[PDB]
């Protein structure tokens, strides 16, 4: 009962370090597998390449303000605090799409007034810090209790469409900045290419499909066990491996590459430093300010906590074998007063990330090697370890000094991954199989608890309910209030308590949502 | 059995007329439901395309005496007569490479000595004609009962993997036409294209994985029964539209597109007519030539009787559910008289096609509906009728008029059905299944009666020996003594026969061999 109120300051607080804190070299011990070696790898290119795209992004939103540099030291050095300090080691921190959108509009508030962008950061950090230290020693995060697996399901299948949707957008940007044409007269980035859209398409595709065959050959019968578990960790590698050498081969055509700055520099160091002194550089700045600045800390406050919390909830639940225990209290104290303390070094703030962490923790699970014959494999067990977050952070960290090697990896490898997480990533939600069971004839439906207890025509609409809430908040976020997703999904809490009761019966609600 | 000596003259001949030929109304009616328009849209474009490839071959070979409308000609003459007084209207009459190699030989010999061409093949196909008759008259259509499934097997085998292998090399002759280059300058068939290589291999795998996921949706568990069951029918057709469709919305790059001639004439109008004097036109023709014409005809002969009896072996087998009969004397005095006849003309001569017969039987084959959960769909039923066979070679005799649509279609959609046919066509061999265990590990292996009466490394000689004859067969074929093919496979009836026994014994040889 990790959510239980106890009615002592901290009291939560010290539960989760007595329940976590003596396991520890057992966390040490049991990174001793290969297994390890293939998550790290797989997970270091997953979280690598978001940070460059936002850095990008960032640079481009911030005029150089905060860029490239900023977001990888600022990853690196949470993540390794995270990793070493958490009570749950299996999640992954980095930038998300709400954090974008919050730094924009801050940027172009403090622009509009005529103010320094990096010391109302400053201070909008401090005064988050507070806050945080303030609900994690009221005992606050016991109001997690209250989220239903709903919301859980709509913020998954949410998050992992939208990521499929930016990965093929991404693909389709090439086709328009090298298009098809009849003629290529000979002649700064090189543009108006031959054979380069095709070539990325093949290049994806290849990747997607290598890694799925391998994913399904773990399963067959053909070689001995061991071979077949070596080969079906270490698809991913493969798969990356082998396309980046048919990409080397072809030495004729242009294709775009990874590119990392060099040198631990500051984005632009003409115009700041590493340290933001809090009272002002070139102007005082003035008090109401420093006052007010508690309204943007509250929407910071209410994104982190979400997003953190929803993250944890998916991640631990029961079906997935978890079994070091779990902890609600001291990850988010960790979060805030790190993404609190990091806005004094100008440094971008950092959140829990859904779908990495989602991989990641699939990328550890072992499954039962005696399968039944004609039978799903069941899952046998999760490693639970600290080393692996260390050594990406560290390596996300360290990618500074590598810029040669990743030089030669082109982006369409990366796009095919990013694809095969994203289908990945929805299969383990029950909105799935409860839209694939509309298709299905009601006489081919399966022996679920949520088929048996509730009419087919009383089953479907949940499942339009919640692909309406998913509509809905999609389209929000496409718009320009934007700002207001993370409040309107804590709008969905109320909705399963007050009115969801007023439509179905309790026991119909009691198997659908569960 | 069909196989039993009578020891009557023509007693075989009217054994089978009587029996096949009291179900013609039934033959008639049976076409009528929804997968014979299917089969034969299908069948069409299996089979028009060779004919358009070995008539281009021929045409150089020959120095255009004969080119593709001749093929053509000949193709849907003997297809409809075949497929009208047929005893097996499922068989599918066609050329094929040893054709090709004995026309080119027969070629170089009569220019060698100064004779002509055409009237040399005249008397080729008189002498075989003669030859089919007295073989006929003596009922010598029962040695077939010596063909064991060890030939038939590695015919199959062999035959399938020459298939796919001319498929690839297609394609890579499609890169090499047009290779990747930096720089295109602007400047009789269209050489160094951009886009042109890799938007083919786009096409050619787009096709063939459309249409194996069409394939795999039939057994789902999606839909209605009759929708599934539409859907299944009409998977290549529908590949083929849907790739027909993204070339012809991408008007920007070249692609090569059936070529088909048009009107009904001889390739070269100044050379020669549509009938050939058997007593010569420009030379008195040579009465030791006429006497000494009987050795190509035996060849031809020899050729066109393994081919079409292993061929009639291998489709009316007993898994297959073949009820109506089958045909061992007919087909044969019918192909004989048909391709004798055709030298008058200047034609070529045809024989059986495996892999389109084959597929044939397939595009054909009925299943159960009621599919046990997880397990291999039975073979209900075969549609037997004689609609689809004339509608096939009616036509490809009437592709001449119809060049304006068939000009339309690439290449590349035809490379993929053709992979599609040859993977599909390996399945249905039991030295797949036979190849496929040797991955396995030894307690998997399932409970066929070759596994449970025979040691595991006992029924891995067997397979090693048949793999060497057509590795052996392959080597043969390829190199200049190509004209002794069919001679060699002759060559392991008896081996099976002779040596098998002195190595195995009878419970082995009976569990090994059907």
């Amino acid at each position: 009962d990790p959510l239980l109120r106890t009615g002592s300051v901290f009291g939560g607080l010290v539960r989760d370090v007595r329940r976590r804190y003596p396991h520890y070299p057992s966390d040490l011990r049991d990174a001793l597998h290969s297994q390890c070696v293939a998550a790290v790898l797989f997970i270091y290119f997953a979280a690598l390449s978001p940070a460059i795209t936002f850095g990008g992004l960032l640079g481009e939103k911030t005029e150089g303000l905060m860029g490239v540099s900023e977001l990888i030291v600022s990853t690196a050095v949470l993540g390794v605090l995270f990793s070493l300090l958490g009570a749950q080691p299996l999640l992954v921190v980095g930038f998300s799409g709400p954090l974008l959108v919050f730094e924009e509009a801050f940027f172009k508030f403090c622009r509009a007034q005529d103010l320094e962008y990096l010391t109302g950061r400053v201070w909008v950090g401090l005064w988050l810090v507070v806050f945080v230290l303030a609900l994690v020693a009221a005992e606050g995060s016991f109001l997690v209790r209250y989220i239903s697996p709903f919301t859980q399901e709509i913020f998954a299948f949410l998050i992992s469409l939208i990521f499929i949707y930016e990965t093929f957008y991404k693909l389709y940007k090439v086709f328009t900045e090298h298009p098809l044409l009849p003629f290529y007269p000979p002649e700064p980035s090189p543009r108006n290419q031959p054979n380069t859209a095709l070539l990325s398409l093949i290049l994806m595709l290849g990747t997607f499909f290598i890694a799925f065959f391998l994913r399904k050959f773990r399963n067959s019968r053909f070689l001995g066990g061991k071979a077949r578990r070596i080969i079906g960790d270490f698809g991913i590698p493969i798969s990356i491996l082998v396309m980046v050498l048919v990409d080397y081969s072809i030495t004729d055509t242009y294709t775009q590459k990874l590119t990392v700055p060099t040198g631990l520099s500051v984005t632009s160091p003409d115009k700041r430093s590493w340290f933001i002194p809090p009272l002002g550089s070139a102007r005082p700045f003035p008090p109401w300010m420093m006052v007010a600045a508690a309204v943007p800390a509250l929407l910071v406050l209410i994104l982190i906590f979400m997003e953190t919390q929803i993250t944890a909830l998916i991640v631990s639940q029961k079906a997935r074998r978890l079994l070091k225990g779990s902890g609600f209290h001291l990850d988010l104290l960790l979060i805030g007063s790190l993404g609190g303390l990091c806005g004094l070094f100008g440094l971008p703030w950092l959140t829990a990330a859904t779908v990495r962490s989602v991989t990641h923790v699939n990328a550890l699970t072992v499954m039962r090697t005696a399968i039944a014959p004609g039978d799903k494999p069941q899952i046998q067990e999760v490693r639970e370890q600290r080393v692996t977050g260390v050594l990406i952070a560290s390596l996300v960290g360290l990618s500074i000094v590598m810029g040669a090697v990743l030089r030669r990896i082109p982006l369409a490898v990366l796009f095919g991954i990013f694809l095969y997480m994203g289908v990945t990533s929805l299969s383990g939600i029950q909105l799935s199989q409860r839209l694939l069971l509309i298709l299905m004839p009601a006489k081919h439906h399966p022996e679920q608890p949520y088929v048996t207890k509730v009419k087919t025509w009383r089953m479907h609409l949940f499942t339009c309910i919640q692909l309406g809430c998913i509509a809905l908040l999609w389209v929000v976020k496409s718009t320009a209030a934007s700002l207001a997703f993370p409040f309107l999904l804590l709008l969905t809490v109320p909705l399963r308590h007050c009115l969801l009761p007023r439509l179905f019966q309790d026991r119909e609600l009691q198997a659908l949502d569960s």
